[PDB]
């Protein structure tokens, strides 16, 4: 009842590799989950050469045809169809029952037929999120500050343990093919490949072949279903409350609210993405990623992309400030200057002489630490070649009128502008709570409340008053931002938002309080 | 596949009015989303006329059919019928091809056919929820000190902004026409119009016609789904951790988690509810706001209510205590006198002379800040007829003997007391944990840890102690009457009940301590 | 639609009691929602002598047939059936229309024919919660620095009030029956049971007929549901965020994102439930208690278990370090040496001569409250007769396999084995900040930041220091370690994990430089 005999499910089939049916007669015993999960796959049903004669639109397959390899082109994509990929190009590759096959397959191995998925993705500031992190030396102190400590003399955390089990699990590990181990099997000898780093499916997971990015993550394995690409359970395994909230947000937002009573009735697996006939109420992949399609006239709403970034104006994620998004998708070649001389000036001329030590320095960050007093802008970073690395005002406008057109499907124009324009405000309203808690800090720095030396970037995270700072930014000037990109309610007010954030600006002033009172006492 | 055909949707439709399928011409094409969303509403099938032939139970409308204005007895309930209702009456009306239509559709509008529902939301704490929050000075200066701030001498965020993302989400905003906009869209010149405050759909909504309230909160349009209404997620928009944790209580509840996975065999459209036949498992609408009657009887076991104060014997959110529900939705004119002499004096000889500047003074709340030290008891709020603000003893009898009659359905009755009494031990012991926070307020008033000013309520609440003492009633007695009224678990212990209110406690004293030493010191 | 006509699913029922027929035909009218919650348990449609005649894996009784009693062995499980069990052994038995009836059905009456179950059950930490906790001292004095506070002389909260509403909301209450009330009900005149303690269904309520246990945990009452047992919905009724967020940790996982989305094709009803076959992604049951077979093979994976312990190589819940499992459920019964004469000697050579009171001293607890410090070893609890209290290191091995075996119907060992391994590492790397947290907790006490009594142990947990300390195990380590366990991603990270136990380090260690200061001052 729902049960699935999987013998008869196999016998079924058609268009089975005489590889792939060797894979299948032993897997269906010894790892039933996978067969039956790889059963529900489109991919186990369909030819790429079938695919290719489906109309443009319809098709989710994209290397052309005489570009697939002879092989490939007539049998449903099984085990030995993507295991056995390229056997040369895998470190992992190991002997198996008579065929080289490697575990863990990579984008490159998706690129055989899905060259455009894996062109965008690898463009995308997902595919480069470890290097982003890690190879960032001011986001590495965070890092660093949030998963190591020392007891008595020695340190205890880092990349293999504290860190792989957190930061590292959403955006992704580096793993390295150490050796096999000889175990036994269901009474069968069998050689597995021994990993540092793997499991891991983090969007920016460094591959064996040197790719980069897990292509399960949002459609796992090995249903690849995007069905659940689309809906927010998926995204959900990473974008949440407190540092990410968009799970959270949409749940509460009216659009999560309908889809959570009405998906029932919508069509969530039609590849080309028809508001109204299909659905009603939008998911993350609807507004950030989906080919969305007019029902009715046929007009394409939104292309497809596997790149998200292409669809962002302005980065909510404050780095420390919102600030326009990044023109590529490697961010830690970004750098800007930290701090304008004007403003150091200001700042000295009210005791925070600090600043002054910042005139001049170069972050690897997007945008400044504090606006020019004079001007009262901001400066932006800019990539190696010396270009600007932050989107233009024009391209903004692109991606805001791209975006507001996928709203129209559901709502007026002024409607959906009135919302983006309300955002507006409250960058701008968060980017100032956010300034002021980081002079609240400069001023801990200078009573001697708390201790900075540039020199080792993690002091700037690794006390508790420079957290109650990093909260305000990465916390709740975020929550604030997402909730109101996103319709959310509490995450912009008492859970997350607004009340907050004013909270943490009275929790700093309390404690530079209470320091100067023990001092002056 | 689940796929809806527009077009063939439309043209099967029955009793359309020669209006609306001028708007359904070209709608379905420009916003496919609303199209598709009202073919889904009972009221795109059904005429007034038709409504009118059930029987009373069964009926889900109001005005009497002669009342109804003729040209709308006999089509469904398209377009046209709602958007161009009463042109004269909505300062937002503007030509549209032809049409005198207006965008905000108001409870007004609604009442054209749903009288009674009009009528009962009118009187209800939700109608009034913008004034309640905003109009009252004590409780807009909590709206102020924790959506606002300064920095460098100018302030920043306020109703419009900050303000609008946060509270007023939830409340209700004030909608303003302020003009006009020509759009081109999908090659169409198109006027719009532009507002301030809209969109936004918080249930005390002020309305451009002066009504009061959104009539798409619970069940968005276009759907207008009562299955919507009766789920838990709609609620959810609104009704979350750590202020108003009802969801998340629910969630927890053995209701819920019998709701998540039985509900897809409830009848969860019949418009009289009928416990058993139709559901196991109550959710947010069931105790609080629908048509019960037994399957078998035909007894009405609940009359169904748009003023869902109706059913509230006891008001669960402190202000600053649980204290009796109001007998009117108005909350801002409900006034209490702040602190009886007797417990000023008792407070004064222990040091907090603070207390005596409270002495006759009125503030605009339901119960006092303490209760009489002589008598034990509160004082309680008049209206400004000087008649009791809150309701009877006896009318708190009949309202939980009500619920009681609901909970009856699915368990014996002194099961459903023995919770209902303990929920009134936890009233008792929450409001005394809040008497003790306040007094360490007092003492922090009393001590220059924080500062205050009554011809300036800002002052109450901004300040980290301050703060703290707000979460103390606002989210931690809050969650813990909550799950104990609706049967959560964690919400009264670790996540936001009694371990965190302990915790609060402990937290003040800490700080005062602190405090006392860099002084004494 | 999807509604049940109650009176005609009654009539085509068959093998009902003459007893039930009688109570069915009063119940259908009085309580509507408990007869059609029954109507869709299996019990309402199989006798035990039908249940007898299935095959061992697909059979749900287990009491043998001629130890059932022979009026019980050809009719469905009915009303009467239940409680009308063994009148003599129940206090709560009254006179019911003719009948002898006690309200509440209790483990040993559900061993009337699911012998194995409760045999099992009995054994489990679960039937033994109530006592584990509020039979320990120490953790009794948790539980009331939790949920008790003085006001003016008095103290509020307590074992029948605040606690019975958090704690033993989960944990459960011992059940005294106190006498009747007469009660008019839909007309009828009727004696109810009058109880302290009931409605209560925490794992280790203390039944009126001394069993302990509530069988309504998990498959709740009347549907008796094992598709219910099965959801993560039920778990997590008690399983949440802060201090055991496995229901939390599940949701963002792959497993439970694709459950969410694929447990709509899969069997959750097949009793020897087939990986695979019935389903794709595993829930709390499918790791934790279920019977798994696999659908090819028929080899059983997994036996079927009602004591959970059994499956547990290790205690992620720190007390107040992750241990080794008890070796039997009465956890009240462990003691173990608090501290390490050589370990104290070092800490009062720093200074912290505090623990030199501790040294010979037993505590409840299954783990020393530190190390050797020569050695670099906890010393393990032992049982009254002085055997080990904690399970071997074979016995370890042997679960951690069986657990593994699990997994490896979807994933390969290494694979699994990998996540084990990682896991060891974050209770290697919790406990050490555990430790940090501890002697943060002893500077505390030395310096009088806080204060401490051991014969009064509530003195252990009163005040704010001493309560961040309880966090670091009680909801940060613990979230660390179930995240690790059971692939989450936020709660090992910035909402309850590392980054939460890091600056909880830093809280502590800033309010023991502002005392200073304000001391040194
Ligand atoms: C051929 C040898 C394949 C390679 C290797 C991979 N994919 Fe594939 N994929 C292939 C075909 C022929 C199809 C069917 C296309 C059609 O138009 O019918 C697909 C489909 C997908 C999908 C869509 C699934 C859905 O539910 O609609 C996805 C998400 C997908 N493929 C992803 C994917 C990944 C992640 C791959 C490597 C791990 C991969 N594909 C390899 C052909 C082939
Ligand atoms: C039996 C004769 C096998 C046939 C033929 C193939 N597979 Fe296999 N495989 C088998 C076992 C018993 C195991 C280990 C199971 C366990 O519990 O550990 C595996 C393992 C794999 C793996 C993972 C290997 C690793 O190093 O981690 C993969 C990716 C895999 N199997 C796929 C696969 C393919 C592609 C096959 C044919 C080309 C194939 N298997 C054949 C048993 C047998
Ligand atoms: C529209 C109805 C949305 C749906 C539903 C969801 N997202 Fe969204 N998102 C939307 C907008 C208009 C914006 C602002 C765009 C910009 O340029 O900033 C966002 C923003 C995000 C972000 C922030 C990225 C950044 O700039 O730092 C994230 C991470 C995000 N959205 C993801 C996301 C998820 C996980 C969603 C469902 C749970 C989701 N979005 C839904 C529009 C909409
Ligand atoms: C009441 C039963 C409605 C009928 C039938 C239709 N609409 Fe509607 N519409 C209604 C309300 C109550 C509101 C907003 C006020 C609120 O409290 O929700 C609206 C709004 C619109 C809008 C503007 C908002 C937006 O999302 O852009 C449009 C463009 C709109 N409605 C169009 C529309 C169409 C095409 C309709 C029939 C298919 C239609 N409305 C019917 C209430 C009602
Ligand atoms: C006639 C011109 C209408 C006005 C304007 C609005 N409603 Fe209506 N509504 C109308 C009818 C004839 C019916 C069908 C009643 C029946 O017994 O069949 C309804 C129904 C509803 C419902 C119930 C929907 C359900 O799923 O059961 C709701 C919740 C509802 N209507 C709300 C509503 C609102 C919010 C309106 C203005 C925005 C509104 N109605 C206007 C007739 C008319
Ligand atoms: C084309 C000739 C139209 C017909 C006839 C009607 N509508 Fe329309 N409408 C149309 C467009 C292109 C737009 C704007 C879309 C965008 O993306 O901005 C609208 C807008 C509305 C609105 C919102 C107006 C506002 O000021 O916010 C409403 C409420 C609306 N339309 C409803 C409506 C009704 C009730 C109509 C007939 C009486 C009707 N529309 C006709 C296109 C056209
Ligand atoms: C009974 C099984 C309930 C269901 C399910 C839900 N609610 Fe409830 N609620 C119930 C009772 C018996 C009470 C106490 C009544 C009183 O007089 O206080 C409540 C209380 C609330 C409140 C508090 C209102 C106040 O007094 O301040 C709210 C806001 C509320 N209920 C809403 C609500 C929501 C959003 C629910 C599902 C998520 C929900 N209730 C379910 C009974 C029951
Ligand atoms: C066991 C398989 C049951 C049978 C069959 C029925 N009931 Fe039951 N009932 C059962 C338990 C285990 C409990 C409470 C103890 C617990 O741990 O859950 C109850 C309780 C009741 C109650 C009182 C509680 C309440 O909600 O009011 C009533 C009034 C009740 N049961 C009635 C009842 C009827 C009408 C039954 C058949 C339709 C019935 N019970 C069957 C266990 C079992
Ligand atoms: C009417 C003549 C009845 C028949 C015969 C039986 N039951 Fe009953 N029961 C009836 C009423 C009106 C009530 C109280 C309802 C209320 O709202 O309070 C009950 C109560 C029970 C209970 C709970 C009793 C308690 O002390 O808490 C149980 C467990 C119960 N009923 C079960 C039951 C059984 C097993 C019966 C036949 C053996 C039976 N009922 C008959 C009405 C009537
Ligand atoms: C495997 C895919 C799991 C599923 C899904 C869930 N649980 Fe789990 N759990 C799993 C492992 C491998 C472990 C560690 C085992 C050990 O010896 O420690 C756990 C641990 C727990 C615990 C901690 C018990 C303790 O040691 O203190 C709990 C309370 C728990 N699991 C419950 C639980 C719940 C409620 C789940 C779904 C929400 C759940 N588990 C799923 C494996 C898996
Ligand atoms: C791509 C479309 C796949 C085909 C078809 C199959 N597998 Fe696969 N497998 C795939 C990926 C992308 C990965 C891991 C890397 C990642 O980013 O997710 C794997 C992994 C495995 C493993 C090892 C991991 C584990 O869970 O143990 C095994 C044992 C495995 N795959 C076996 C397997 C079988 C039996 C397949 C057909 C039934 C099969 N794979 C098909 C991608 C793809
Ligand atoms: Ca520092
Ligand atoms: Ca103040
Ligand atoms: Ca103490």
């Amino acid at each position: 009842a729902n049960t699935v005999n999987l013998q008869e499910a196999v016998a079924k089939l058609k268009n089975v590799s005489p590889q792939t049916k060797t894979c299948l007669s032993c897997h269906i015993s010894v790892t039933p989950g996978i067969v039956a999960d790889w059963l529900k796959s489109k991919m186990a049903h369909v030819t790429p050469a079938e695919a290719w004669q489906k109309p443009a639109l319809e098709r989710e397959v994209s290397t052309p045809l005489d570009e697939i390899p002879a092989n490939l082109r007539n049998v449903v994509v099984g085990c030995y169809e993507c295991h056995g990929l390229n056997p040369e190009k895998h470190p992992d590759t190991i002997d198996h029952f008579g065929f080289k096959i490697h575990p863990i397959v990579t984008p490159n191995d998706c690129a055989v037929c899905h060259r455009t998925e894996v062109e965008q993705y690898s463009k995308s500031s997902k595919a480069w999120a470890y290097y982003n992190l890690m190879h960032n030396p001011i986001y590495r102190a965070l890092v660093n500050a949030s998963t190591m400590f020392t007891c008595m003399g020695k340190t205890f955390g880092g990349e293999r343990t504290s860190q792989e089990t957190s930061c590292l699990a959403c955006h992704g590990t580096v793993v390295k093919v150490v050796g096999t181990v000889d175990t036994i099997s269901h009474g069968i000898p069998v050689t597995l490949v021994k990993y540092e780093g793997y499991p891991n499916h983090g969007v920016g997971r460094v591959n064996p072949d040197g790719s980069l990015g897990a292509c399960t993550a949002c459609h796992p394995r090995h249903s690849f279903d995007i069905e659940i690409a689309r809906s927010p359970y998926t995204c959900g395994q990473c974008h949440l409350d407190p540092d990410v909230p968009a799970f959270n947000v949409w749940k509460e937002s009216k659009h999560g609210n309908i889809w959570f009573m009405h998906h029932k009735k919508y069509n969530m697996k039609a590849p080309a993405w028809k508001p109204g006939a299909d659905f009603t109420a939008p998911t993350c992949a609807t507004c950030h990623m989906s080919l969305l399609v007019n029902p009715v006239t046929g007009e394409v709403i939104a292309e497809r992309t596997h790149n998200v970034d292409t669809r962002l104006w302005v980065r909510l994620f404050g780095l420390i400030y919102a600030h326009p998004m990044p023109r590529t998708g490697q961010h830690f070649k970004l750098s800007v200057e930290a701090m304008p001389e004007s403003t150091a000036e200001a700042l000295a001329k009210q005791g925070l002489t600090i600043a002054k030590a910042l005139v001049g320095v170069k972050l690897p960050m997007p945008i400044s630490l504090a606006p020019d007093i004079k001007t009262g802008k901001f400066l932006y970073a800019t990539l190696p070649d010396g270009s600007p690395g932050l989107i233009s005002e024009e391209e903004m406008a692109k991606r805001r009128e791209q975006m507001v057109k996928i709203c129209s499907a559901c709502h007026n124009t002024e409607y959906a502008e009135y919302r983006m324009r309300l955002l507006d405000t409250q960058i701008e309203e968060t980017n100032k709570a956010t300034l002021k808690t980081t002079v609240l800090l400069l001023k801990a720095w200078q009573s001697g409340l708390a201790h900075v030396d540039l020199a080792k970037p993690v002091t700037l995270f690794d006390e508790y008053i420079e957290k109650l700072w990093v909260e305000s930014w990465l916390f709740y000037s975020n929550s604030i931002r997402y909730g109101t990109a996103m319709n959310g309610q509490d995450w912009t007010t008492f859970k997350r938002g607004w009340y907050q954030l004013t909270k943490d600006i009275e929790h700093m002033k309390t404690l530079l309080r209470l320091w100067e009172a023990a001092r002056a006492a």
